[PDB]
């Protein structure tokens, strides 16, 4: 069973020296706490969190990197090894990367003003990466609300609530052009934009995504608090100015039925939002992990021991 004391007495300060670490980085670059956050994510929906995501290629199996997800988007790798780096000199051989990533996005989480708690700790690492799974694991924007729902439960996540909390990672964070341009101009192939975007927003984002533009030009998931880790995200939703489709649909969805209640439920309340982020958050994490003996202590966050 996964514990969050697990370190309290190998190495007490491992929480300590992420959060330095991250606050330090924030300085010269304030999307990495969402960058991290997205990073443990990503590596918990496939094969569990297990730093799988942080192995580079090997001539035996490719990198997650690599994946449709993760390729030209997934970052803050550098940032990860410093952490790291900084955990073995203060206890060597403790800490696996699969713990610490976990933290990193707790932290993450918190410096960028969203709740404090303390995540279940014992995971180890991987002995291989999964850039297959990756592809056909990871949710993508443009999926449907009943494909956003099977992806969360082929991992093991059956609750709407872990969906529709977890989906909060927007508060802050990120996007390119590039997925919403079927949305700001011709969705599903009708034409037109997509209805369930408020026309003003529309405009707004049209003028940041011009057709024809730079498809990597960047967005923020939140017009309210871009940086701030908030219940803002779901009161965006709720006037349509859900980024991308992939966030609309929980409130617009003809099968929202049971994600509408919690979208309001989550915007109505920080307190009730927070709640249930914490819960998806380890649930999230507690996704197959590899204990006891299983996996090991990778020395290095890209490659496997020795
Ligand atoms: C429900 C399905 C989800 C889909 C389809 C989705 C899709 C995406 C997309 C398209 C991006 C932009 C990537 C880019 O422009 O390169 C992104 C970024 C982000 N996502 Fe999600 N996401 C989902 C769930 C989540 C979850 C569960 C979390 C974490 C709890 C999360 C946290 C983030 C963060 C923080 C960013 C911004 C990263 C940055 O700015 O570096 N996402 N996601
Ligand atoms: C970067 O932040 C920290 C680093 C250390 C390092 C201890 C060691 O190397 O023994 C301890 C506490 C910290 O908050
Ligand atoms: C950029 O982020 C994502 C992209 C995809 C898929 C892209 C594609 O199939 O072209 C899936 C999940 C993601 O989180
Ligand atoms: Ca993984
Ligand atoms: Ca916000």
């Amino acid at each position: 069973q996964l514990t969050p004391t697990f370190y309290d007495n190998s190495c007490p300060n491992v929480s300590n020296i992420v959060r330095d670490t991250i606050v330090n980085e924030l300085r010269s670059d304030p999307r990495i706490a969402a960058s991290i956050l997205r990073l443990h994510f990503h590596d918990c929906f496939v094969n569990g969190c297990d730093a799988s995501i942080l192995l580079d290629n090997t001539t035996s199996f490719r990198t997650e990197k690599d994946a449709f997800g993760n390729a030209n988007s997934a970052r803050g790798f550098p940032v990860i090894d410093r952490m790291k780096a900084a955990v073995e000199s203060a206890c060597p051989r403790t800490v696996s990367c699969a713990d610490l990533l976990t933290i990193a996005a707790q932290q993450s989480v918190t410096l960028a003003g969203g709740p404090s708690w303390r995540v279940p700790l014992g995971r180890r690492d991987s002995l291989q990466a999964f850039l297959d799974l990756a592809n056909a694991n990871l949710p993508a924007p443009f999926f449907t609300l009943p494909q956003l729902k099977d992806s969360f439960r082929n991992v093991g996540l059956n609750r709407s609530s872990d969906l529709v909390a977890l989906s909060g990672g927007h508060s802050f964070g990120k996007n390119q052009c590039r997925f919403i341009m079927d949305r700001l101009y011709n969705f599903s192939n009708t034409g037109l934009p997509d209805p369930t975007l408020n026309t003003t927003y529309l405009q707004t984002l049209r003028g940041l995504c011009p057709l024809n533009g730079n498809l990597s030009a960047l967005v923020d998931f939140d017009l309210r608090t871009p940086t701030i880790f908030d219940n803002k995200y779901y009161v965006n939703l709720e006037e349509q100015k859900g980024l991308i489709q992939s966030d609309q649909e929980l409130f617009s969805s003809p099968n929202a039925t049971d994600t509408i209640p919690l979208v309001r439920s989550f915007a109505n309340s920080t307190q009730t939002f927070f709640n249930a982020f914490v819960e998806a958050m380890d649930r999230m994490g507690n996704i197959t992990p590899l204990t006891g003996t299983q996996g090991q202590i990778r020395l290095n966050c890209r490659v496997v021991n020795s």
